[PDB]
């Protein structure tokens, strides 16, 4: 049945989307979070040659 | 209203991709930043000691 087809993809979408954001969200975190730790790696770099 | 359950379809498709590579993007964000950090782990080591 068409109904039942168009039902159950609004249903996958709707579930698709959420998931969509959640992973967007994480992401977006986690690239965040690589910056930082990359500069701390490259801030130390600095400080372990400005003192040896 | 004629293309609906095609454009659902369509739309469906194109979600499933998106999600695949967002969860491929994100191991491997993830796996570069546990590198990172463990590199500042091995860095206070090193620093400790002299």
């Amino acid at each position: 049945d068409v109904g039942n087809a168009e039902v159950k993809l609004e249903e996958e979408n709707r579930s698709l989307k959420a998931d969509l954001q959640k992973l967007k969200d994480e992401l977006a975190s986690t690239k965040q979070k690589l910056e930082k730790a990359e500069n701390q790696v490259l801030a130390m770099r600095k400080q372990s040659e400005g003192l040896t």
